[PDB]
DNA sequence: ATACCACTGGCGGTGATAT
DNA sequence: ATATCACCGCCAGTGGTAT
DNA sequence: ATACCACTGGCGGTGATAT
DNA sequence: ATATCACCGCCAGTGGTAT
């Protein structure tokens, strides 16, 4: 017969079309030369841009891949989707995802790990790229000696702490270590996992 | 028309037992199984019994009324779910391993973003072994490095050099030793390593 | 007056007009969005485009720049141009670079080094970029205690050499030591100059 | 119309200066000059006094001649010539600077291509000291490493080492010493270094 | 050999039309 | 949003010249 | 509670026109 | 090189049913 797309897929649509016509000339691309990437023909791709046909989460996928751009990008709801199918394989995280160069913290792109990387229920945390490795940090966790995402002064860095008698503290993981009070040093989150490539 | 591909019944062979047997334990009949895919009874008997082919959203939607992993009874459409989880968080999923006793027994598939590694990683496996994740590039050039390693049957980690004359430098127990490149065989490179801490 | 591009710069002004036709949505450009970018009209930027005038150092600089090439991408002669007056402030050596991954060597961008960086005439040189660290090669050396960049059937690493008797060698670099004859390895360059980021 | 800017005069004072100081070594009159810039002496000696102000190209041709730089007695000109050869082989210029005795004397302006630095130097410092190049980073946050810093008028290479109660850890001599981050003038962090075998 | 003198060719634009 | 049209200021150089 | 039976709605295309 | 036009196979599901 003939659906008329209930208006989410006539504005997934709108933005997939919008997002091809400036990306065509980047990636030298037409609508056969996608057509034969996706085992169609031209009047099958046009439909799915001019909100004729409804494109379905193996379309979306690899028009994704073709552009090199992710569903959400065009279509928030199928990336909703595909994450729901994605939780019956094996649930991998979506960590919120960070960058720390020169003691600076930056949010950057969120990160998808398993579940099985974590001992516990790891609800808020953090991943932070820095020195070639990507730290995992537990944001609410009950402060003990270990290694722990730590603020002194305006400089973030990745530090060993030990707790010490008079409410003091022993910092290590610098290039110097030193002592000062607990209050002196502000805790964002203590680190659970250290993930690092060939060193 | 009911031409279901030799693997598509075989999809249902594993589907229709798993029901069965585990339907003791959750207590729900084929109806009630529709009513949560909003279908009825008569769509979730073509399922089980090979009437009808799975596609990617009831064969996900199974796998969470059931507590099963869609791979365990569809190893086809589990590899291409996550063909679609590529396009959104491009996590690279890998194939998993444990090495215990020198012996190397598969795991479950590991899901890990592809922002782990710095070179694409087309071959890949995942190991766990002394209470870490190795994570080993199957099709990588000989450099010296970290290896999955297969010595006369025994599979370890060992640190790899190489050394003039086709010969190598093996290296991770109480003594290192060198021998030839052909008299061991070389699985894989180590590219990352992940380990918890406590 | 007029005068008629004398068919150099009418060849450029092709390259320069497709280099953009295809880019300008990728950075998202109009004629007149160069335009205020060079303090022109837009009549001026379509007389560069379509060959009507010609051209020079400083409006191929700024057009490079916009579209985030070369000036070689569009019109050799200028660039060749830029290098000849570049001569006057510094000769900076344009070395051949090169990447050194899992012991294998791929030709990569040419780089850019002031020849005060070395104390000879590094005529035949290389640049190897590998772990963080930037080596500078000389092709043409003689044999001789120290570092070069060799290979090992078929690996290639940086190793430093030390001569010994019997046309002996003694490798170190690797994770291991070894020793062998000299014509068990090949000598590809001698380094002379090491070039590291913060470590 | 003579209207040539104040600088633009400036660049004929030290350029006639320089022809009329070094025509003995190369014993060339204005016409042979003249002869190898493609020009008449008339065209010359607009330049030299100050009646045609100079492009880039003829200033890049006398500093060819002469065996003078032409920031020598252009640095306008020279700036702008540096910024054309961004766009092909996208070096950047960094002025230099010499360090001998805890005193930063300034030097010739370096040649360094962009592919050196991870991060981008807007604003840095090229320092030649112990036989070494050090790229400093004029304005960079004050981070743990390595800094050109003056200690009492005193420049010298300092590991910084930031401290609690705003102190600082400065390393590098006999003895390492602590004192607050007011007590030092941090002119830049060390971001890269080079140097030569043999 | 070198520093003035008008004189001027063409470089590098502008500014309004379409379409 | 681009292309093609006259139109042109105005420093770049020129020759010719008296030092 | 569950496995057959036709029957069929609409999903996801095709294939030729313009322009 | 794109847009809009009919046209439609054909597995997806449905209800109804006898276990």
């Amino acid at each position: 017969k003939k659906k008329p797309l209930t208006q989410e897929q006539l504005e997934d649509a709108r933005r997939l079309k919008a997002i091809y016509e400036k990306k065509k000339n980047e990636l030298g691309l037409s609508q056969e030369s996608v057509a034969d990437k996706m085992g169609m023909g031209q009047s099958g791709v046009g439909a799915l841009f001019n909100g004729i046909n409804a494109l379905n989460a193996y379309n979306a996928a690899l028009l994704a891949k073709i552009l090199k751009v992710s569903v959400e990008e065009f279509s928030p709801s199928i990336a909703r989707e595909i994450y729901e199918m994605y939780e019956a394989v094996s649930d991998a995280k979506r960590i919120e995802g960070f960058t720390l160069s020169e003691e600076i913290l930056k949010s950057d792109k969120q990160l998808s790990v398993d579940a099985q990387f974590f001992t516990k229920p790891l609800t808020d945390g953090m991943a932070i790229r820095s020195e070639g490795k990507i730290y995992f940090v537990d944001k609410q966790a009950s402060l003990s000696d270990g290694l722990w995402l730590v603020d002194i002064e305006g400089a973030i860095s990745i530090r060993e702490l030990t707790k010490l008698p008079g409410r003091k503290l022993h910092v290590a993981g610098g290039k110097v270590p030193f002592e000062c009070g607990i209050d002196d040093i502000k805790t964002l989150g203590r680190v659970v996992g250290v993930y690092s490539e060939v060193n």
